């Protein structure tokens, strides 16, 4: 199956994300942090990363940058409602596509399936 | 260059999207019906499609799974209408992106470019 990583800081979320795309087939880590991201994948194959941009102590933009400088992953941003600026930022950084909160699933899994038609 | 159609009715919109795309450095080409982008397909090669779902003679989320069930071509859908069911459909037929009027044009400009990106790796 293809492997997604969550990039999620807030526990429920992270589990709410976890389950659903668990439960449509995909091979799911998880993590809390960018260091959690950057080690799962120098360690790991990883196809698609959906990243909620909403890191405190962190840049989620410039852990954007930064994936995209480096390899052709999948990126999907989470972003808040009062996000427009993150929003085309996030796609100048490299980002494939974005959501919004509240996180409309059905939606979300859709963009992954099609992105990752994309990517293999 | 790359080559970009944009199949749209509203003619303010059309003239921007060429507009802001001729500038990008990218071969367009425009028209107003799903007949219309068939005859351009059949002449030319198309990387990517701006789509509206609003056309004269096939719903543009018709269009979309059409071109997909043969072709990797790029497809944004473009509508006037909020809709749930247009826009889920409209992913699921295999469109890389929805996006509703009024454009937000730059971060269209983007979405644009990073399909194009992707379409090529």
């Amino acid at each position: 199956p293809h492997h997604i990583v969550i990039v999620e800081d807030e526990p429920v979320t992270q589990a709410r994300l976890q389950s659903y795309f668990t439960q449509e087939g995909y091979t799911v880590s998880v993590t809390a942090s960018g260091a959690g991201l950057r080690e799962i994948m120098q360690n790991q194959s990883v196809d698609l990363i959906l990243l909620d941009i909403n890191l405190p102590d962190e840049n989620g933009l410039m852990l954007t940058r930064a994936l995209r400088e480096r390899s052709t992953v999948g990126i999907i941003l989470v972003t808040g409602r009062s996000d427009r600026i993150d929003r085309i930022v996030g796609l100048e950084m490299g980002a494939d596509d974005y959501v919004t909160k509240p996180l409309e699933l059905r939606e979300l899994v859709v963009r992954v399936k099609n992105l990752l038609w994309r990517i293999d």
